[PDB]
């Protein structure tokens, strides 16, 4: 398989072992009742950086929680803090593919389009190799 | 965590102004919520290992106002109910590592039930 | 409020001539037909500067707006015939800002609806909250 | 008629004396009747300060063509360099207001919305004084 | 006709030559059709002129992208590692026109508005010469 599939493989599983709710593999554009609480792991800015001549890449890694329309921010928060966070610290087989990893931001961001849902965003900052 | 309760004392600190108030900038407005508090983050981001995990982001106040109206009435608003709560809130203070003006935005409702104008600082803490 | 005094400054200047266009404290968003031809005053960008010091800076905007179906070309006589004269002199406006430059001028359309095109004179302005 | 005014007429007169609609200025919604449209616009006009008691500018300036509906990019370059580039080799008008041209770019856009229209958009970085 | 023309198609050409599959475009579809899908995209974007060297030469993103409807992207890298990756591995036809070619990034995109399909991004960073 190809390293990005190996990568949220890793975290997604780590997921599934561990919390009620519907995973998607990439970032969702749409969602049926069904699936909420949402919980997606993926990647964005994956881009080369070896011209130093390294084959080394880097990457945003992210796990984002989506619930169902209109939330207070804390209620995401507390899914996070309870559902999330704890799983993002043993993860051995995220390890092995990756050459360093490091908190990155944590976002917040919602349905500007139709209201449907609002989001919390954790995300690490990853190098590897392809 | 940390956010909830960083929002939370401005939230508890703006409680004490015949608002609705939302944690976290609102999608969808109802237009009974008008005038519209929020308070939240944006570009909160890890920065590094002081020993204790440093964090930095950006603090939002922003008021809407229904439909249309002048820029200034919402200046006016952000005058007289926000800046004075602004000034003093311990809660925050003690959360935080350090707190500074960042800017002063005005948006509105691009696709128009809503105009706003929203302050900011930028903050740093533990989390 | 430091902001409502400086487009204030700049707003009854420039509304103080003939000119039967429609002023607004702020960049509206939606624009009724009979609003044109429309002059809009806003601030954009706005941000504290500061070295211990209260400098503040921010983007001082004039925007002319007509039915979109314009030139270029109108939107520009518009402005050297309008806004420019009233522009090179503000007392009103000197006496708030600490310093005003050039900065840029740019032109925009209505995508959506397409229902006017604009040009949008701005300046770059530093002040004290 | 200001400079601004005077830099687009330049290269729009170049444009006539030689064969579709012209538009002074980037348009927003066409009509069916104005493909093939030539846009000449200009974008990023800003102050870079004061030479010789003189005012200095720098802006980008743009001659774009629309094509009827979504199509290959290779047809946009086809009419690019057969109709666009010609009269782009030496315009005396245009030369006698600037103070410095070269090129920027080649960019390609598309009514995201809808295969309403497909564009191939060449510009120049030129600077003149106001 | 012209260099943009060339490039693209050196790419398309050793597309289609190794997995007729999916229908390919000639630079960035606005809208598909339900049934193009798979859709195979090949495109430039800011590409811009670097200079002159005895010769003027320019700088690009060469893109290769890959549409389905909303599917895990894992589908994605899978078509991207099986009918991309091998073909991209080295095309002559495409490396005798160029400068220089260098990997840049991965990315992957969707549709935000109907959702209708989901895509895997694949771009180099190319110099040439017009």
């Amino acid at each position: 398989h190809m390293k990005h599939t190996e990568l949220r493989a890793a975290v997604l599983d780590a997921l599934e072992k561990h919390t009620g709710a519907t995973f998607f593999d990439g970032r969702p554009a749409v969602f049926d009742e069904a699936d909420f609480p949402a919980v997606a792991v993926y990647l964005t800015g994956a881009e080369y950086t070896g011209e130093e001549l390294d084959d080394t890449w880097q990457a945003e890694l992210h796990i984002e929680v989506f619930l169902p329309a209109q939330v207070p921010d804390s209620e995401l928060d507390a899914w996070m803090e309870s559902r999330i966070y704890p799983v993002m610290s043993d993860i051995p087989a995220l390890s092995d593919l990756i050459t360093s990893m490091v908190a990155s931001g944590y976002d917040y961001r919602r349905d500007d389009d139709a209201g449907l849902w609002s989001s919390a965003d954790l995300t690490y900052v990853i190098t590897y190799e392809m």
